[PDB]
């Protein structure tokens, strides 16, 4: 139950992206710039005191990425909401130190030196369930440049590649064979989503994450593994289980590889020269 | 979980619709013919095993329309999912014979010859909660004349009323009184939306009609009633608690007093002369 208002009325009439799709077939919003009143939305979902957690792994030498990382997630994700970072790395000391704002806490999760999902689905599983609502799941070489807030909160939602977002499907480097669980045929296929950026309601990420545990489970007793790993898994969960937002590539990009183009208002979550 | 299907892939870069507004400010689709593959949404609502729940009122002389109301009904709206229609009269024995489709349902309830509202919040709660998932709420003095599927369905949706969604706020006929509970301020507003149909889960409409009635019924006890009575008191729902889909005016129109326009791909819903 919303305050009163005062914010530009929509036109019906008057579409705000004429360049690009803004809602896929089955009537999920694609998230754009320009799509959202970001004042209303920053209401509704704090009326319901919403906890954002955000799983980000730093194994091995990854663990330099998380300066930055960390840095830029304090200016632009989420801010004026809860959140709650949990960093997986087997260097606990490494993690460095960041000053956090109000309602942000970090949790350092230690792990031994593709199995994120396994630590998402099983091992957390309590854990998130009962400290925040939506759980989003990120690649840790990687930073921040711009705002990425509720508008991408929702039962389940992936990220369109911003190698394929113009590609046709027979182009999308799907696990191709029929031999492993991530297969998808040739004519099958709405989107090519990145593994760099997905989330969900923390029971949605959990479903998720244990489907395509169990598939890698499967294919490695199968002697297989698919293409591009988790990624390739997270398309064939995406595919049959649709979700409920898709957030456009301003929400996964990488200037160096792939410039500034004028569909992209802003660049929001961008890749660090590994 | 969807089975393999075999449909158009989505095109990033390629709009559905380039001359009407399809999502609103607050990332909820606005429903168009050429925004959804229906396929894929009958497939979604099916493995749910989804009842709707259409209630109808059909009061004194207002009988005469539901024999075309039903017909055009058996035809068009949710064919294929298991609907439940409860017409609510003064006068069962004037309720006409209509045969229905398999898995389809029609209850008769007697009333007593704006409180439709209560009767749906109140007096029907128990049986709607155990009988149907979604309720949708509709005028009786209407036709379908084309495709009413599960692409309505959501928490909570209204429609743009026809007479308006060219309209700026300042021109919506809300209630401006201030001493009424319906009151709408001239710089707040998104919609207009139109009282003839709306809907929802029923836990959502419960709570719209529910508000409806109890805003109804403090207007009464002060000795004012809103210009445009429930439909006053929709649209002040509707601003404090935005709908999680909006419908274009193809699902509510009417065809005497506004023809077809060029934007209206369809005419779904359309009023009969009275
Ligand atoms: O022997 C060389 C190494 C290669 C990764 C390492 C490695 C990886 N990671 C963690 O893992 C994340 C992803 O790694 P990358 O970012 O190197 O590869 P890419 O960008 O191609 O990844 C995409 O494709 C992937 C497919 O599996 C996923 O779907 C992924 O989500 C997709 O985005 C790191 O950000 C980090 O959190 C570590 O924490 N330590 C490591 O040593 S070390
Ligand atoms: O003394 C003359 C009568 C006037 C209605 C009657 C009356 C009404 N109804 C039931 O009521 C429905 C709506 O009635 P209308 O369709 O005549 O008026 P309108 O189209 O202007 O209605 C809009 O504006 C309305 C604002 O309150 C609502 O928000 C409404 O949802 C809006 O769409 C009938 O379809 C029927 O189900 C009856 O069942 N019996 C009756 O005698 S008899
Ligand atoms: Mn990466
Ligand atoms: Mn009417």
């Amino acid at each position: 139950s919303l305050p009163r208002m005062v914010y530009p009325q929509p036109k019906v009439l008057t579409p705000c992206r004429k360049d690009v799709l803004v809602v896929t077939p089955w009537l999920a919003p694609i998230v754009w710039e320009g799509t959202f009143n970001i004042d209303i939305l920053n209401e509704q979902f704090r009326l319901q005191n919403t906890t954002i957690g955000l799983t980000v792994f730093a194994i091995k030498k990854y663990v330099a990425f998380l300066k930055l990382f960390l840095e830029t997630a304090e200016k632009h994700f989420m801010v004026g909401h809860r959140v709650h970072y949990y960093v997986f790395t087997d260097q606990p000391a490494a993690v460095p130190r960041v000053t956090l704002g109000t309602g942000r806490q970090l949790s350092v999760l230690e792990v031994r030196a593709m199995r994120r999902m396994e630590m998402i689905s099983d091992f957390c599983e309590r854990r998130f369930l009962s400290e925040v609502d939506y759980l989003v799941c990120v690649d840790v070489d990687m930073e921040f440049r711009d705002h990425v807030g509720v508008e991408i909160l929702t039962p389940l939602f992936g990220t369109l590649h911003p190698g394929f977002y113009g590609s046709s499907r027979e182009a999308f480097t799907y696990e191709r064979r029929p031999q492993s669980q991530a297969y998808i045929p040739k004519d099958e296929g709405d989107f090519y989503y990145g593994g760099a950026f997905f989330g969900g309601s923390v029971q949605e990420v959990q479903r998720l994450t244990r489907a395509c545990h169990q598939a890698m489970m499967v294919d490695q007793a199968n002697g297989i593994e698919a293409v591009w790993h988790d990624e390739s898994h997270l398309n064939k969960y995406l595919l049959r289980h649709k979700p409920t937002k898709v957030l456009s590539p301003e929400y996964l990009w990488d200037q160096q590889l792939l410039g500034w183009p004028a569909v992209l208002r802003k660049l929001r979550f961008t890749a660090v020269p590994k």
